């Protein structure tokens, strides 16, 4: 069921960067996949996760915004059908750790995707779910959430990530 | 001028709960602690870190929003002398990694405090900066974000601690 859990990546790392490949077998080494991207985000305290943060060019995220079982989302190979408004978000990221900045994003999309098992399905979100749907399929496209940032906060995300780098050489 | 990063604390431990004591004396050993608190709020990924947080009783936070070195604030013994308005915001702690849930704040913030050499100084927060000086004092109160929620929702940040507490224990 659970293997381990995996390295997140962070930029530069030209994985991040690739535009993932849609799934197209459903089977147990995918739901071990699935599961250990659960136990990924939880230990990385985020609420969601996308299959190229852990190196695997896959449109595959698996996403917990409440933070337990019952609203587990799954989407893979997801699409956006519709969106509306716009609205700014303070946003972090797993794989540019450190870096905070506001964003704007859709107040609100629709997403069609399968689920883990393959079976079709849809949702709209609004506040956090949109966001992180937005971020997450971002990353699919080899997107990160600094990339729309101006010239200035895109340095200063760089510099807070090399001085994290360089702390976490010190740690024990 | 820098020792170690330091272990972070989590809830429940009880260290996390105690009234942290007023700063004394300003010596090199005050500063050494300071930067050590810089580098472990910057490890974990913080725009604060108060004391107690590392097993410290003192009244002393470290702060930096924007993440760079120009704005390092440093609040020794702080009072709060006034606030304005009320703000719902999203919030997360690093001693209760994994919950994020929205708390209600003063929108703007005055405090009086020492800096790190012991001068004193007054600081009128918004937004972000006002949350997060009323975050670390509350810190120094032996206060977590946690508490000013509903039970439903402490019990959810407590069972989303707990499984970021065993997935920790599975981590290579
Ligand atoms: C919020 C929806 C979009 C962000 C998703 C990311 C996780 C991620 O990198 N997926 O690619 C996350 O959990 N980021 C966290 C984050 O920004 N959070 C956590 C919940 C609320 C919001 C706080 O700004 C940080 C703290 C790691
Ligand atoms: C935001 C001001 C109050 C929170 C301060 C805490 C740090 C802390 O626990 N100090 O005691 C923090 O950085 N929390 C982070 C947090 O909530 N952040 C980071 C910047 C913006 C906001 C996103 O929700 C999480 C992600 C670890
Ligand atoms: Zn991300
Ligand atoms: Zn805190």
């Amino acid at each position: 069921h659970h293997m381990a859990i995996r390295k997140i990546l962070y930029l530069p790392d030209e994985r991040l960067r690739k535009i993932a490949k849609p799934v197209e077998t459903f089977d147990e080494s995918l739901q071990t996949l699935i599961n250990d991207m659960f136990d990924t985000m939880y230990d990385a305290r985020g609420v969601g996760l996308a299959a190229p943060q852990i190196g695997v060019s896959l449109r595959l995220s698996v996403i917990d915004i409440v933070g337990d079982k019952k609203e587990q989302i799954v989407i893979v190979n997801p699409e956006i059908v519709s969106s509306h408004g716009e609205k700014e978000f303070e946003e972090g990221c797993l794989s540019v750790p450190g870096a905070y900045d506001t964003v704007v994003r859709a107040e609100k999309v629709t997403v069609k995707a399968l689920d883990r098992f393959g079976k079709p399905f849809e949702i709209t979100g609004e506040g956090l779910l949109a966001e992180c749907l937005q971020h997450e399929i971002d990353h699919m496209n080899g997107k990160l959430f600094v990339d729309m940032l101006s010239p200035l906060k895109r340095m200063m995300a760089r510099r807070k990530l090399d001085k994290f780098k360089r702390l976490q050489a010190r740690k024990p």
